[PDB]
């Protein structure tokens, strides 16, 4: 790689990433009065366990596909092979959302925006998984503290994506040169605009690898609880990606052939 291949490996994966960030954050910044009042936070505690658990996976099927989105813009990412894109997305998908998620935290409040307004983690009682609501919160409260730009988020995020080390992939240094490319990118971004600071500051790559276990140690907790709604009213691609054996189902397949 060269200088002038990096800054404009910048460009296009700050291009990518405006392309698919799923909300605007001036409409996240504008919206941060606009919070659930004590009755509405009340209504959202009384919901049923199992309709708090479809809506929140709804939400995260919606937030996976645009950074499903995210990765076919990606430079280099369809140039790999569709094992390699598959591995990196059922791996990556999840950890970008997390992400992705501190542009809707509020560190002010300890607050998020769901579904209109902005909560606290009493609002997500119903799920009866605080454990990992609490870690969510934990996570968008850390990412908050560094004051991420957009471009920052968009280079963060591609990194967190194009993971080399992922189990499973068969061209691992087609990959390892990908990656290679996009830390330059990353750190000649944080360099130029004199930020280099944030680099010890960025969380360990445990603490995104607890936040995915967890999800899935809860999940199969409430599918025990709840097996049909999971298998009738959870979307396909969120049971493909998490619930056992959900794996049958090829929705991502479909989305990487698409368009
Ligand atoms: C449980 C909870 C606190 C919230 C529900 N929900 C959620 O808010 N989302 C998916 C948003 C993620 C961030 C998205 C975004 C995109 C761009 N810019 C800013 C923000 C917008 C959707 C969410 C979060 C994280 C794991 C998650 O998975 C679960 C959790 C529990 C049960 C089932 C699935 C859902
Ligand atoms: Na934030």
């Amino acid at each position: 790689a060269s200088l002038t291949e990096i800054e404009h490996l910048v460009q296009s994966v700050c291009k990518s990433y405006r392309e698919t960030c799923q909300l605007r954050l001036e409409d996240l910044l504008r919206q941060r009065s606009n919070i659930f009042s004590r009755e509405e936070v009340t209504g959202y505690q009384r919901k049923s366990m199992w309709e708090m658990w479809e809506r929140c996976a709804h939400h995260l099927t919606e937030a996976i596909q645009y950074v499903v989105e995210f990765a076919k813009r990606l430079s280099g990412f369809m140039e790999l092979c569709q094992n390699d894109q598959i591995v990196l997305l059922k791996a990556g998908a999840m950890e970008v959302v997390l992400v992705r998620m501190c542009r809707a935290y509020n560190a002010d409040n300890r607050t998020v925006f769901f579904e209109g307004k902005y909560g606290g983690m009493e609002l997500f009682r119903a799920l009866g998984c605080s454990e990992l609501i609490s870690s969510i919160f934990d996570f968008s409260h850390s990412l908050s503290a560094l004051h991420f730009s957009e471009d920052e988020i968009a280079l963060y995020t591609a990194l967190v994506l194009i993971n080399a080390h992922r189990p499973g992939l068969q061209e691992k240094r087609k990959v390892e040169q990908l990656q290679y490319n996009l830390e330059l990118a990353f750190h000649h971004h944080l360099c130029k605009t004199h930020r280099q600071s944030i680099l010890a500051k960025l969380p360990p790559k445990g603490k995104l690898r607890s936040l995915c276990s967890q999800h899935v140690e809860r999940l199969q907790i409430f599918q025990h609880l709840h097996p049909i709604v999971v298998q009738a009213a959870f979307p396909p691609l969120y049971k493909e990606l998490f619930s056992g054996g959900g794996e049958k189902h090829k929705i991502l397949h479909r989305l990487l052939q698409d368009s």
